[PDB]
């Protein structure tokens, strides 16, 4: 009636209820119907949301993801649930099971990767487990014994195979690998993608989300799906992608995440007496990718740019990815103040028409802005959580607190929406999105 | 470490996580392994715990229970999950599917009943739904349209077939129907139960709860199972039970619950324009069973007595059932003050060695008291919730608040135990008990 | 910013801060400037607000008020702070210090009374005290020893001298005695108050509240001050008032409060072994005023009417006072259901334009409704509190909870306003009103 | 009863109640009786406690303290309340009003200083103000205009006159200047303080705190009062003190606080466009005292040592002061990990007998440990607050949260004790200590 919002305990309960309801047994779908499988960075956030509920189950979630890790160390961005249809492109379209020599034998996966937030989830599990007593600590420590080597191979694959020239930035061969499918970041790179004979297909996502304004266009999907054909043609061989892919970009937000994840994992390695050589490698990558992020930055505002490897051009756009350097640190004092000022001012969090004091995925004042259209504008709870947690790690306690507070206010409708209209607060995308519930559980758990 | 307790939001989240994890699809088990099926009054409490999470799902829970209602209106106390073993006595032992003309054709059920808390659950669903907007109200109202007639037949079966002499008290033919299997209330009646040739059997409950001190003895189970043979021999025919059952008691706590449920359902019937004749019948039963409860009461303390129909003897014991008249009202002012004084004084809630200010199932100062032994002493969260809610309905706001507060303190370990040791607070019985989580969700939802 | 509301902990802190700030030492002013003295029922609510902060200091507040009790038992509605100006009519205008033979020697007081909510304060103090342990229980019990007789003398003067005919309704000689100075309730009785030669005066209330739309008019104050002259002329003699006063009305809301207070004080007397004859009188008065209230109600809707004793005429108006019978009980079942339907429906809490689900002081559909004008429309937090507490005492747990939740939502701005605009929620009247903070403290304390 | 703790809302309310109760008008006493005046760093913490209640009043508190600032910039550690006795040494014993040419004309003050936590208060005021809207931001910004110069003069006197050699550590001439009067830190410097003819005196502190185990000894007060005589003899002349004082120590904890304060005030200056030269000085001092602190640490464990300037000797003791470098930063990575391991291990927060996971003022395994004796062992809520806030500023979000959670658990008794027994949790020292309430208000405000 007069106020449709939930109290903190009611909201925490519905968040946990949601998360258990998306559990298939050993994996959690990223949403009920739109994403009926395990997505890689979603699964790290699900593990974070599970840690206040069951350390054992949170560990299971990462165990399931890491059991799908490729032989060369890549964590694919989708681990498909057996027998489940309703997401396209599904296992048959990817054909990694028949074409990818490195794909796991016991799991169906996609053929591309996604950002390495996984060490952050590991840290949250360890922190929860240390508050829960000896037996729970044992569970978390046993997971480190089992999986430390796999997490290293994951970070090592990114540093060695997606940063071949040691530039300190991660090359993507698909926009899906950024986690921001249709970001304006990738428009000029996608304009150079020219599909050949693209095998017929039928989208599934817009059968579930029928409002065309909330999802990418058919033309975008044509390009998404053609890049799959380019990878398939070389059997997903790492060595051949630089020669054949029509899409090759350095992703500065992915890179900043990687810098933070390496430092987090390095600290975990020290605390739990992992091999010194590993910790040394992790610190080395943390510093290399921090520097690689800073090298992209605008000299006036500190804003980070992506880089189009094929066009050899800095990609200048007005999305939340510009704030990559706030995540990993490294800007000189004066430029970081400039970047925080851009973040808080009227092009982003301080825009006068915003319902909440939150970061829109694209600036409302950019010509690229579309208030409903996926990564072209809407406010994403997963980004609110990531910025808030990284800001607290920088020591910006009040800044982190304000993002968390506004994020809880936006989530208090209980829709657990994928993303929200920046001006009206209308829930968009899939309802009951697992990583939105997990953001809420962490903020309250 | 220094404090093992959960915060209110953490506790609400783990409670909801638990409840969803016990959901088989359309029914919720009463516990993970000890009770791997739907129990009747457990299911009313599960519906209460689900109402803050999903009005639709709470309604489903009662729909599933009412679809197992017998043709004469009895709600059996177990609706068995198809294919599930591990509880004894299971469907084969009861044989209601082959012997009971009134048993439903599409469900496997037990052959006995359990207390009618169901209207209370309906009230909580309606109250939640009225705070959630038109579409949710529609869901709750549609359930009333579908099931009002079935709830009436349920109350009518109790009033007509378990109160044949219109004494205002409910006759039980099995201690399991009281929900307090091994209460000292039933010891002298069970002493008159003499098993004949009892078919061989093997207990399942104490394979799961192996500590013999927490469950009934083998001798008790021999008597529990023999009464099944007496019912089976007459094909569970209502008309023949008075002639053949070795166990026939009037249960004053069940009766007080029934008086309250009739009044609650009558009020619901008025609010939602149900047939006047039904509402009139409900008020008539509410008054008859209130009076029947008061007639049992001790002239000095107000304590309610059960009645052994076969022995024609008042059953005088010191259990929490003595406080039946506080639930339904009706004592003269002076005797209700006496009864509250007994409740709060040193034989019950004010006993000096109690960890919490809560009602033990048997008085610690009774010779019958056993601190670990099921209904012989332990503190039960389900009873804390029922007394607290009934006390608030009497207008005793502070008394209800204090019970709720102590109950949340006891539950804050997150074990969601079936019952608790009264002195040490050790969790006993099954962990992850659904109606304990539901008590917590209601108190916080 | 985006959300200027306070959290529960911030709101509780600021409420306590305010209350201590209005403390002159042994008395708390009702507001900092508009009401710079102790008012009688404000003092009862202040004591309720202090009980979670300090039982000792809550007890002092009632001790101070009763030290001003008149020799015949009347508690005057204002106890003036020594040396403080700024409220008119002040002590020189009342002249009780020289005219009133019953007024106390050691305090400057007014010459009229106010509603007897004091017993409710005493109950809240006792409930807090019993949760604080032995030393604090001693404080509250010693207060009962010191002041039980004065509280009896208070209730007895009401029953004997303001209900001379034993009608079970309290007679008032001034609208100020109802606490609802300019309620539409009193308009037709005030229209027959014809002031003669009224000594010159200058208002102070509208120097502090300058917006004329929020206070009574000059013409209304002329009548308020004239009744003062009629009282002074007979030296405030109880025996003379019914022959000279141009204003004589039976106040059904005051009467309902009195019935509740007697029942509450009777129960306290039974708990703490007070004289039997006092408890017996108290129960007798509770019943007599319960019936007197019921006698006034519309036999269809249950709405309570005031009565103009001089016109010998029932006063039919649409204010919150119509709901008096919900406070004290006693209506036939059908009549009370109809009155609840009036409360919850579109003439009161269900009005579609209300910002909160709260009771407006006057029905928005009434010809008399003024959304800003004191008791002619605004929502009063003190009434929300009283209705919610009385509702919980009737056993209407959800109705009480709903009012409390909306009241806290309304108070969450931290203005602690005297009253609020019903449609926009604008804080009106005085800011920093002591009984608004006390309502918040109790709902959260 | 069973649980005598307060809820968060009750605790926040009582904390605010206490703080307003210790307000004399423009200053708040540090305790009601033991410290019946304004102390300098207590006033900083009081301002922090007031910021959620009233930015205007928080600003008044710092205005009052700075109105007592000495002409050379020193903030004295006591500003005496006019006409109040009961603390010794009082203003007649200090005689700054006649001896001290730099002492203010309008205030009676002490003649020594205390740690510069004031900038942190200013930051908390500003953060609260920016969440309250335009009018409240104006108040806080107008305070910065009025008082920026006085805060600069404060930091500059510390840097120029208590660090004459530019060593990056603050020199003290009295143990009272450290805030840790009887810390084992100062025992070996005090052993070389040989009082000559000391004028007769009578302690007041141990009339109010009568238990001798909780306060310093007579022999210790003889030395505290003797240093007073040495100061008075040179009329508190900065230029003369290093030639006469029998007590001269570099205080590494005070020094760390100073480095943090300079960095915090530098950032404030950048945000509010203060003179560039001031911000530059402030950053220079932050760095210089950061390094001065690091210079003192054990190269293996990181523990910070004080320095006795007269003995020319590092002071090695096991108190909470060893953790100074965690506040300001600057340690090499390995050294800081070792110091954190010392903090969390069995010599401090990990000691197995501690009731709470909190930092004891002296290590329980130290020969010097006394569990009741002021700074020789007890747990101090003001230190918990300072460590938790500085930890959060380092980006150690979980470490800060853990301290805050345990601090609130400890404070939940509502005693607001000065300090607590580390093993049993007994409240010790003064009850109703203003900076203990302020820590609670901030952690919940």
């Amino acid at each position: 009636p007069h106020d449709p919002s939930f109290t903190p305990t009611q909201l925490a309960a519905r968040a946990a209820y949601l998360l258990r309801g998306n559990d298939l047994g050993t994996m959690t779908t990223a949403a009920p119907l739109l994403y009926p499988h395990m997505w890689s960075w979603d699964a790290a956030f699900v593990a974070i949301g599970l840690a206040p509920l069951s350390v054992e189950r949170a560990v299971v979630e990462l165990d399931t993801l890491l059991s799908a890790q490729w032989r060369n160390g890549m964590i694919p961005h989708i681990v498909f649930a057996n027998g489940v249809d309703g997401y396209f492109p599904g296992p048959a379209r990817w054909a990694t099971a028949t074409l990818a020599d490195n794909a796991p034998r016991n799991r169906l996966t996609s053929g591309i990767t996604q950002p390495p937030v996984h060490a952050i989830a590991v840290q949250r599990i360890l922190e929860h487990a240390r508050t829960r007593g000896r037996s729970t600590r044992a569970v978390a420590e046993a997971f480190l014994d089992r999986r430390w080597g796999d997490l290293m191979r994951w970070h090592r694959w990114l540093a060695e195979c997606r940063d071949r020239n040691e530039r300190g930035r991660i090359t993507l061969y698909h926009g899906w690998e950024s986690g921001m499918d249709n970001s304006p970041r990738w428009d000029s790179a996608y304009a150079n993608v020219v599909p050949g004979k693209l095998p017929e297909y039928q989208r599934a996502d817009n059968v579930i989300i029928t409002d065309p304004s909330q999802r990418p266009s058919d033309g975008e999907y044509d390009r998404y799906l053609w890049l799959l054909e380019e990878m398939k043609a070389v059997r997903y061989d790492d060595e051949r992608l630089p020669s054949v892919m029509s899409f090759q970009v350095e992703d500065v937000f992915f890179s900043a995440i990687f810098s933070v994840a390496c430092q987090v994992l390095a600290e975990i390695g020290e605390d739990y007496k992992r091999p010194h050589a590993d910790v040394k490698d992790l610190y080395l990558w943390a510093e290399r990718f921090r520097a690689g992020v800073v090298e992209t930055t605008d000299q006036r505002t500190g804003a980070a740019r992506d880089f189009d490897v094929l066009a050899e051009k800095w990609l200048v756009t007005e999305t939340a990815a510009q704030f990559a350097p706030l995540l990993c640190g490294g800007l000189p004092h004066d430029r970081e103040r400039a970047l925080l000022k851009l973040l808080e001012g009227p092009r982003f969090c301080g825009h006068p028409d915003l319902k909440y004091g939150l970061i829109p995925s694209t600036s409302p004042v950019s010509r690229d802005f579309r208030p409903r259209e996926y990564w072209r504008g809407p406010v994403w709870p997963v980004l609110t959580w990531l910025f808030s947690w990284c800001f607290a790690r920088r020591g910006w306690a009040e800044r982190a607190r304000l993002l968390r507070q506004e994020g809880l206010r936006q989530a208090s409708d209980g829709s657990f929406a994928e993303y929200y209209e920046p001006f009206t607060g209308e829930p968009l995308g899939s309802m009951q999105q697992s990583w939105t519930a997990a953001a809420v559980l962490d903020w309250l758990g």
